């Protein structure tokens, strides 16, 4: 009668609550917890028992857990209005044009996180920013794209917040994409966490994403 | 090359005015000044108390009024609040003629944030007491972000300021609320000394920005007056 569920900031914004809202519709006595914390620590949250199910960005190999890839979600780069980069609606943007710009990353918690996984994508062509600072969480690096403090890459689904002047620009690379999955215990075989799976399954039909396993 | 310490100008905020207003006024004020370094820090309202005091910031945008001596501030203006419902709420028909606080009491309501004391939860529980209202289903979360996406689960509405309808989530709306004191402070604190000449421009964007929105101001708002 009680799942505890993990997941990443960006989520919210997200099509986390709408699965939470179906979820819910199936089950009207459970008591549904969720708590904000990163991939890494989602997974010694779940070998510890402190949470049931996590929705992370990030693939920590770990045998006490089960992960599973449930969507490639784009990259785009947010930026101010005036930015040239918003000026190649012709041509499109790669992530070799955002070398030299300065760059807002997140979060500021410990490594491996969401910045790790950016910066791998760079360095995985060869690529290495110069100009990086991280911030705390997205919506604070969206406000400070909007305030003119530079550039951020964030996940297609962060377009909810539409803040004055700013703008989100589709990457063409097609590996400029932020993964979302599910972590379980390796062992999990609970009716509640079936039943979150198919729900999520059910919102995917919907929204036409590929179905994941 | 580096910029001179003189030249540099460091601003406090809380992260919900990210927002609204504040980006663009920020922006503008690089725009028109750019000469200058501007630094920008995230912190709540009490913390920019002593960051004014000891240099650390030279000026600070909170929704909280805590007197100090050391500091002076300005009432920017009151911003609305609104009910964040999810969008199958019957609150939710009443969208555009908006709701009273006294219409919220048997709703299960969403209060923001945790950790610091006083905040907005306890601000937003105040104006319910100022009128002899005690809602009864009370649950507290740790952020903004949180309550919205809650909400936007169904799970029960929340008491926002107006600005936060930047975030637009999937079966989330947000309904006026009518209650005339059903408002929240934005405010610009200083030194309590003459401001510095970087921060009466600062003090010019903000009176830019809030014309063209057509904000109405007492006489002498944000004014300079010369000592000489
Ligand atoms: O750091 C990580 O593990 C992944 C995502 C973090 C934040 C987000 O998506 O908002």
């Amino acid at each position: 009668k009680t799942i505890r569920i993990g997941f990443v900031g960006s989520l919210l914004f997200g099509l986390l609550p709408r699965i939470i809202h179906l979820y819910r519709q199936a089950h009207p006595n459970l008591r549904i917890e969720l708590y904000e914390m990163g991939t890494k620590a989602q997974t010694e949250a779940l070998k510890e028992g402190r949470i049931d199910a996590g929705f992370g960005r990030l693939k920590i190999s770990d045998p006490a857990i089960k992960r599973t890839l449930l969507r490639n979600e784009r990259l785009m780069v947010a930026v101010h209005a005036s930015h040239p980069l918003n000026q190649m609606k012709d041509k499109g943007v790669h992530l070799n044009d955002l070398i030299d710009e300065k760059i807002l990353l997140y979060p500021s918690s410990p490594k491996p996180n969401f910045s790790t996984h950016v910066m791998n994508i760079f360095s995985d062509h060869g690529l290495e920013p110069t100009k990086i600072n991280e911030v705390r969480e997205v919506q604070l690096a969206l406000g400070l794209v909007a305030a003119g403090e530079g550039i951020s890459l964030v996940p297609a689904s962060t377009q909810s917040i539409q803040l004055f002047n700013l703008s989100y620009v589709p990457l063409l690379d097609p590996d400029a994409i932020t993964p979302i999955y599910i972590a379980v215990r390796n062992m999990e075989e609970s009716t509640y966490i079936y039943s979150l799976y198919e729900t999520i399954r059910q919102i995917y039909a919907y929204e036409g994403f590929t179905e994941p396993p």
